[PDB]
């Protein structure tokens, strides 16, 4: 899939899921919480992009050695929201999401791919919200996409 080796815009973020049973109903609904902090950095993310290009989310629960799938941010975040709809009770906010990959992708097979502006982890080892370098996007897109 040569697709995304050619991608010139776009900011792409990793997501850790501390639930699959929220990957489930994020699939389901085409929403998406995050943490406090966390949602911050992705509204403003996708509110200075103005709509001139995607912000993408790579998904991975947390201890599953696998990411889960993509999706592509779909709107700001809306704080003003019910509370205890995730797997903690405490999280509010909600932004549109549409998935474009559900797919289980072990880490072995992102594992090479590091990111130099998180002193050159794999981005295998990210924490949630950590932001990916386009052309390191790229990389894991490309490979997501073509794993079967
Ligand atoms: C739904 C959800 N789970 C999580 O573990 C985090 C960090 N943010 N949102």
């Amino acid at each position: 899939n040569l697709y995304f080796q050619h991608m010139k815009h776009g900011r792409v973020f990793i997501i850790k899921s501390y639930s699959e049973d929220d990957i489930h109903r994020s699939i389901k609904y085409n929403i998406w919480c995050s943490t406090e902090h966390g949602n911050k950095r992705l509204d403003a993310a996708y509110r200075s992009m103005n709509g001139k290009g995607p912000v993408y989310l790579l998904f991975s629960v947390n201890g599953s050695g696998h990411f889960c799938g993509v999706a592509e941010m779909k709107s700001a975040v809306d704080y003003n929201t019910c509370a205890g709809v995730w797997s903690q009770d405490k999280w509010k906010g909600r932004f549109d999401v549409r998935w474009i990959f559900v797919k289980d992708v072990p880490n072995s097979q992102l594992r090479h791919i590091r990111l130099e502006n998180n002193e050159n982890k794999p981005v295998t080892n990210s924490r949630d919200t950590q932001e990916v370098p386009l052309e390191k996007a790229k990389q894991v897109l490309k490979i997501i996409a073509s794993y079967k």
